[PDB]
């Protein structure tokens, strides 16, 4: 009751308010106008019962519930309007600690789950977003149209620095354009950090100097904060244009740390999601996959992966790729789910696919995600019958055959190593 | 099939191998077995088809499934035993991208809870653990038995910092030993880190040369890395002894950069849990709390809040206090979700108790949950008839009579403060 007051279903925010959607499931006895209020309160200023010395600032910071959508299942989408002065500047941890904070764990609360956030334009510009974006990264690779292509060696680990760059020699001789780190590669005993970088940057120059195409490593970096930095220093010296950051693990401080050593080196950033499933699975309570993203690009990843992809998840990924690459991102007609989007000053990210992706199923996932992509093509490329080198020409082939508009069938007559490819794996 | 390959039934880890018990459920179609091979493959080495270079360390690194317990629900207990040299020494990220990454949102599982993590003694010592502990922390105080009480003022957002500083001097000077800020304070505009700090540290100045008492502020240095490390200097410079950080939000990497800064500045740490209920909730899905307070005590806060105190969350609750305390974790006869934990070379954290705390309530809670523990008690403070002061003063004469073995009925005879503490709140 002392929660009313910061409902309203007459308001109407501006264009300079951060509006945040919630997906809120009331505990049982509570209305949904009283948990709204809670999280508008909550996530905002708190409430008092009496003062003992004025708070000037309390009416103006405070955030109001102007909106709700009955889903008819239990839950509502609420809107909830937010002043600006509520967040410091370029901080995603302050953000986080407000709208993604205290309100998951409130009793009045069984489900809480934030599906976007709006940010206007004087907030959204404090954050740096992507150094590079998708320009930067295909100006360092020499790569004008085509998607980009990156494996993950197999096994993910087992391979001594010797080993591993061995290894990584071969995915890059045959037309792979990024070797890319396991997310849990850091820097153990079996395999340091600096030596398996100084084998892999042997094997990138080696791959250079035969093809004529430039190759980038991406190095996992993740670590403790003082660790991270010198490893992002060795990445820079010896010459290679990428970092990886598992931003959920290492955590939001460590990404936007990240990124202003990228700013120093002139460096991109991969950014891995790894721990996201733990809160973004389920449609009732957590984050959703689109807000991660979006909260990604502003801290500034230059690459990020999108899940999976006609349904209702394949739509989801449509989404996420928007929202990661588009500079004005706008909802479709009646999507409540996801706010309109101005991007000014946010270069786009590449969306990264990935999910046992082979040479057959590659044109399709082009003509469905977009030509600007990284696909992950691991799976295709070690385990063709012909040997890496050749599993690495045949995905080539088979962009090659979406980049000319030609069926794989024909394509796959005077290429041979494509041929096997979709002798052995089809159209998966 | 290839996934049989990590499950053993017959295995018997010793007490050198991490374990981690998961709560699995398998997707539709999947056994358990299969579920339990692909967990421990995705979260050690993977799997590989065929090797082009050798690796020497894979049979070693990999992990194994060697113990099932079905609940009767669709869901199993899996014990999976892991190398320690899987791991990065001192490196939460690192172990998080591991057990708590990609396996969440893998196809074969419809829910994964982490349940706990056995960290045996040559990887547990490689975290620092608390800088302070219970004991470093009372020393901090002169606080040698009692709990120690901690106040946020209401509302938690919107003072200028001269009108925060007298909020606080009014909180101290009645008795409460720490003023805390809420989470989402960080450097706002309308209060900068700074200023806000200045206007705190004169008013615990007075506090204490009014009193004789020692008393501490939970100044939040939630922030981008380098904005941290200014504050965490600032705090330091200004002869406080306490830092708060949001260590989810602000995540586990800057989390150990703070221990260290602790480290070279002689500092305690209150690790705030906000964000956590996004994925601690659901049974079926995430990661207990009960893990996260065990990695937030080897990452090195000394007070973590464990969450609101017979039925089965209150003896989860007892669960968490007991981790974060003891120096020998042993779970009850029976208990299966819970692994026995040595904690040799890392100090005990305060548990933070906090829920609506009012004078009536403290005896029981401190009966329940020990002497040890930090209350908050921000509602019975700011909320008493006669004015905060008269509340701290209330909450320390309900503190004392407990101490003193005495009813409160009866020591609210004598201590006027208290009476009304009473009165108006009963035994909530
Ligand atoms: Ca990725
Ligand atoms: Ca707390």
């Amino acid at each position: 009751s002392i929660y009313l007051e910061f409902v309203d279903e007459s308001y109407k925010p501006g264009k300079d308010e951060v509006i945040a959607v919630f997906r809120v499931t009331p505990a049982q006895g509570i209305s949904i106008k009283d948990a709204a209020g809670r999280i508008a309160a909550e996530s905002s200023v708190g409430t008092w019962t009496t003062l003992s010395v004025k708070p000037s600032w309390f009416e103006k910071l405070k955030a109001k519930a102007y909106r709700f959508h009955d889903l008819g299942d239990g839950s509502w989408l609420v809107w909830v309007a937010y002043p600006v002065e509520l967040f410091e500047e370029g901080s995603i941890p302050n953000f986080a600690s407000s709208i993604l904070g205290n309100i998951f764990g409130m009793k009045a609360i069984a489900g809480l789950r934030v599906e976007d956030v709006y940010f206007p334009p004087s907030y959204l510009e404090t954050f740096p977003g992507p150094n590079k974006g998708i320009q930067g990264v295909r100006e360092i690779l020499g790569i004008k149209d085509r998607p980009i292509l990156a494996t993950v060696p197999k096994p993910k680990l087992g391979y001594t620095p010797e080993e591993y760059g061995r290894v990584a020699y071969e995915i890059l001789i045959g037309g792979i354009d990024l070797v890319k780190d396991d997310e849990n590669f850091a820097s153990q005993p079996f395999c340091r950090f600096e030596a398996r970088l100084k084998e892999v940057m042997k094997a990138i120059d080696r791959a250079e100097k035969e093809t004529g195409e430039r190759k980038g490593y991406l190095a996992n970096v993740t670590a403790p904060i003082r660790e991270m930095e010198k490893r992002i220093k060795l990445v820079a010296d010896y010459g290679n244009k990428f970092i990886m950051i598992d931003f959920l693990t290492a955590g939001w401080a460590a990404l936007q740390h990240a990124r202003e050593l990228a700013e120093e080196y002139d460096l991109a950033i991969h950014g891995h999601r790894a721990f996201h499933a733990a809160f973004t699975r389920n449609p009732k309570h957590g984050v959703s996959m689109f807000l991660v993203a979006k909260l990604a690009r502003m801290a500034g990843v230059d690459h990020v992966h999108v899940g999976t992809p006609m349904d209702a998840k394949t739509r989801e990924v449509l989404e996420h790729t928007r929202i990661v690459r588009e500079q004005y991102y706008r909802p479709k007609e009646g999507d409540l789910f996801h706010l309109e989007q101005p991007w000014s000053n946010i270069k786009p990210v590449f969306p990264v696919a990935s999910g046992g992706l082979h040479p057959g199923t590659l044109p399709e996932v082009i003509r469905v995600m977009g030509k600007d992509i990284i696909m992950q093509v691991g799976g295709g490329v070690l385990g063709h019958p012909d040997g890496p080198e050749a599993g690495a020409r045949a995905v080539r082939q088979a962009v090659e055959a979406a980049m000319k508009g030609i069926s794989l069938d024909e394509y796959a007559r005077e290429h041979r190593e494509l041929a096997r490819a979709l002798e052995k794996w089809g159209y998966v």
